[PDB]
């Protein structure tokens, strides 16, 4: 018990680090003596338990923090300075997903590696027109999409479905009321159910890196130093782009400088990066905008906000994430599949999950609605290879998602004294 113990509170990221790095060295190792075939008999099976478990967890997951979510910030409950502050960080989410695709063009990630983990390459589904895809969003059985993977219309229905309900809240019916809140704390129970299988499923993440990676290097040798430092450039110099091309720019206009709100918030992103957290950092972003001098009646509400559904440096990795997978199986996306990464990010954005680790769940659910499955053995390879890089990516991150939330304050201030 006491070496199982010493494995738990060890950091997930940093472990699934370690597994990637193993992995990659007895592939090679086995490889070059042959057993390949052992590998692939034995070895193997771990990895496809660990997709297995991460596909099991998308659905239920999807429609539950969708409906809470949106019942977070229905209309019915916002006031003035709620609907501003939640157009800022719809637009600027919108923003960050398109930077990272453009970033995922200048550089080409894993277009040197050629995936055939089968033997053979992934084969792309056809594409449908551009007015079919739009009209596809409305479900015309919302039991049937569930039942089925179709992930954007799920999303339709259980924004919808979360509007709703705050709406029957309002109502003068007594009965109404009490039958409206019933139904959201069981929805709300299901999610948080959810947010538990995944904590225990991430400590086997580690296991399953290693196998799949494992598989790959024995059956060929391919290098992967190169390529992930690439991915691993794209996205650091979008997060800087994405500082100064939107946020220096939007305070420019409204007046506030630049330079003095660096200096002011330079506490809040050393202590993100730090921590790699951004509930972890909520008590020193309060203290710091209230030395800028804002209200406290407006960060009070804006911050707390902020810090669950404006996350501008995970929609940018997602975008350079999703470019690179489809690279490396040498697949092409065509500007349907490329419109609906962006609207998948933003409205998967206002589910309210805070649960360390989720952020490969965020990934699983863009992949599926592009048309890319996870029980794919090209696929799998491909996902698990940046996901063993997580630890590095995870740092610039969690600093650009705590700027974000400063920027909207102080703009959203501006206005309200004017
Ligand atoms: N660590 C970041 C943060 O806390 O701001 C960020 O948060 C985790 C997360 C949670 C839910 C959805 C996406 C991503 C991440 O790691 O991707
Ligand atoms: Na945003
Ligand atoms: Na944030």
């Amino acid at each position: 018990m006491g070496l199982y113990r010493k494995y738990i509170e060890y950091p997930v990221l940093q472990k699934i680090l370690i597994g990637l790095i193993l992995g990659a060295i007895v592939g090679l190792i086995l490889g070059h003596y042959g057993y390949a075939h052992a590998v692939h008999t034995y070895v193997k099976p771990f990895g496809d338990l660990f997709v297995r478990l991460l596909k099991m967890l998308v659905m239920p997951i999807v429609f539950a923090s969708l409906v809470v979510g949106a019942a977070s910030i229905s209309p019915a409950r916002l006031g003035r300075v709620g609907v501003k502050i939640v157009v800022y960080y719809l637009l600027t989410s919108a923003f960050a997903v398109t930077l990272g695709i453009i970033m995922a063009r200048l550089f080409n990630p894993g277009a040197g590696i050629h995936l055939a983990v089968g033997g053979q390459q992934f084969q792309p589904h056809q594409a449908p027109p551009l007015v079919h895809i739009l009209l596809d969003i409305v479900p015309t059985n919302p039991f049937g999409a569930l039942a089925n993977g179709q992930v954007l219309p799920t999303i339709f229905f259980a924004i919808i479905l979360g509007i709703a309900i705050t709406y029957l809240m309002n109502s003068e019916n007594e009965k109404v009321r009490k039958s409206a809140e019933t139904l959201l704390d069981a929805i709300n129970g299901l999610a948080e159910a959810m947010y538990k299988i995944v904590n225990g499923v991430m400590q086997y993440a580690p296991i399953g890196v290693f196998a799949l990676i494992a598989h790959v290097m024995a059956h060929q040798g391919v290098h992967v130093v190169g390529e992930l430092a690439k991915v691993t450039a794209a996205v650091y110099v979008g997060l800087t782009l994405q500082i100064l091309l939107v946020y220096f720019v939007l305070l420019k206009i409204y007046g506030i400088d630049p330079i003095s709100f660096i200096k002011h918030a330079k506490d809040a992103m050393l202590t993100a990066f730090v921590t790699s957290s951004s509930s972890g950092t909520l008590p020193v972003t309060m203290r710091v905008a209230k030395e800028m001098g804002i209200s406290e009646g407006i960060y009070s509400f804006t911050l707390p906000l902020g810090a669950t559904i404006n996350m501008d440096g995970t929609a940018l990795y997602q975008g350079v994430a999703t470019f690179f997978i489809a690279n490396a199986l040498g697949s092409h996306l065509t500007v349907g599949q490329q419109l609906t990464i962006v609207l998948t990010a933003v409205l998967a954005s206002i589910g309210t999950a805070g649960v360390p680790g989720a952020g490969a769940i965020m990934l699983a659910m863009v992949l599926h609605s592009v048309g890319l499955p996870l029980t794919d053995p090209n696929v799998a390879a491909a996902y698990a290879c940046i996901l063993g890089i997580d630890a590095i990516l995870d740092r610039g991150r969690t600093m650009v998602n705590v700027t974000g939330d400063l920027t909207g304050t102080a703009i959203v201030a501006k206005t309200e004294g004017t």
